[PDB]
C-alpha cells in the first residue's frame, strides 16, 4: 500500500558501502539528497535496510512490519529514527538515521585500555550515561505500548555525537491491546538476554525487556563482555532454572550492581519499570 508522506524518490538515493546484515535484511550506507526536508539540496548519509540475497517471503513481511513498528512509535532522541522508504517500483529500501560510530558492543570494546606492552578513553560516568540513554529510549518505547524483545549492546547504535539510539525493531511488538505478547511459535531468539518467563513460558512484557536491560548493564560495565561466554543453550537453561546470576563487573559500583540484580528478580512484577530505571540511573549519574 502507498504512504506518500514517507515515500522517498529512488533517483535521489545512491546506495554505498555495506555495513552488515540483520535478521530480515542487510544494511548499507547511502546518500539521500534532500532527506533534510528543510534544506534540501544537500546529500545526507543514511542507513538503508533491504532484503538479503537469500530472502524468504517472511523476511519481506517482517521488514515491512519493522518499518511500520517505526512509523507507529514516533520520534525520540534515544531511538533510531525512520527517515523514509522507497516502497514503489523497485525493491523495498527503508531509510533510517545513520549511526557513524557503530553498535555499542564494539564501541565499548574499541575503547578498552590496550596494554602497556600493546597499542578519548571512557570514564565511569560515560558508561552510566549510555545506560541512562538506553533506559530513556526504552521508557519512551514502553509508553508507546511496544516491546523490543532484542535489547542488547549490539542493538544500540552510537551517533557521531555519542548519542545512544535503540535499534532493531525486528522482534518489536505492538502491544496496545493486551499490554503483553505471547509467542506460541518457534523461531531464532536472543536467548542469553532473555528473561526466564520469556524463555521458558513465551510471555513477553516491558518486564522481560527490563531483564534484558539488566544484561545490557552487565555488557556496559564489562565494556562489551559476552554474557555466558561459550556456554551452550542446553546449559543457560540449567543455570537460570537454578537462579544463577552474573557476577559484578570490576568497573561496577555496588549501587549499579543493585540496579542490575533488581532487573533480575525471578518475579517479573518485582523488577523496576524503565521509568524507575531512568530515575535510578539519573540519581547515580547525579552523585558521580
Ligand atoms: C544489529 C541489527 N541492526 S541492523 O539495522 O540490522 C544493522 C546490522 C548491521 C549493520 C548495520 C545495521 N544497521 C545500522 N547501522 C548503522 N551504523 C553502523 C555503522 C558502522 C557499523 N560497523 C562499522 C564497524 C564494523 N567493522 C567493519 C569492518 N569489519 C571487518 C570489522 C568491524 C562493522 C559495523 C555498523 O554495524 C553495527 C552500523 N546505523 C544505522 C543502522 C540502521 C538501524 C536500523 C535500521 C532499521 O531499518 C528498518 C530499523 C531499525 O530499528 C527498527 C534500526
Amino acid at each position: 500500500p502507498e504512504d506518500p508522506k514517507w515515500e522517498f524518490p529512488r533517483d535521489k538515493l545512491t546506495l554505498g558501502k555495506p555495513l552488515g546484515e540483520g535478521c530480515f535484511g542487510q544494511v548499507v550506507m547511502a546518500e539521500a539528497i534532500g532527506i533534510d526536508k528543510d534544506r534540501a539540496a544537500k546529500p545526507v548519509t543514511v542507513a538503508v535496510k533491504m532484503l538479503k540475497d537469500d530472502a524468504t517471503d517472511k523476511d519481506l513481511s517482517d521488514l515491512v512490519s519493522e518499518m511500520e513498528m517505526m512509523k507507529m512509535i514516533g520520534k525520540h532522541k534515544n531511538i533510531i529514527n525512520l527517515l523514509g522508504a522507497c516502497t514503489q517500483g523497485g525493491p523495498l529500501y527503508v531509510l533510517v538515521e545513520y549511526a557513524a560510530k557503530g553498535n555499542l558492543r564494539e564501541f565499548l570494546r574499541a575503547r578498552r585500555p590496550p596494554g602497556l606492552d600493546y597499542s578519548e578513553q571512557l570514564t565511569f560516568k560515560d558508561l552510566v550515561s549510555c545506560a541512562y540513554q538506553v533506559a530513556r529510549g526504552m521508557e519512551y518505547l514502553a509508553s508507546q505500548k511496544c516491546i523490543h524483545r532484542d535489547l542488547a549492546a549490539r542493538n544500540v547504535l552510537v551517533t557521531e555525537d555519542n548519542v545512544m539510539k535503540i535499534a532493531d525493531f525486528g522482534l518489536a511488538r505492538d502491544v496496545h491491546n493486551l499490554d503483553y505478547y505471547k509467542k506460541t511459535t518457534n523461531g531464532r531468539l536472543p536467548v542469553k538476554w532473555m528473561a526466564p518467563e520469556a524463555l521458558f513460558d513465551r510471555v513477553y512484557t516491558h518486564q522481560s525487556d527490563v531483564w534484558s536491560f539488566g544484561v545490557l548493564l552487565w555488557e556496559i560495565f564489562t565494556l562489551g563482555g559476552s554474557p555466558y561466554p561459550g556456554i551452550p543453550v542446553e546449559e543457560l537453561f540449567k543455570l537460570l532454572k537454578e537462579g544463577h546470576r552474573m557476577d559484578k563487573p570490576a568497573n561496577c559500583t555496588h549501587d549499579l550492581y543493585m540496579i542490575m540484580r533488581e532487573c533480575w528478580h525471578a518475579a517479573p512484577s518485582q523488577r523496576p519499570t524503565f521509568k524507575q530505571l531512568v530515575e535510578d540511573l539519573d540519581r547515580v549519574l547525579t552523585v558521580t
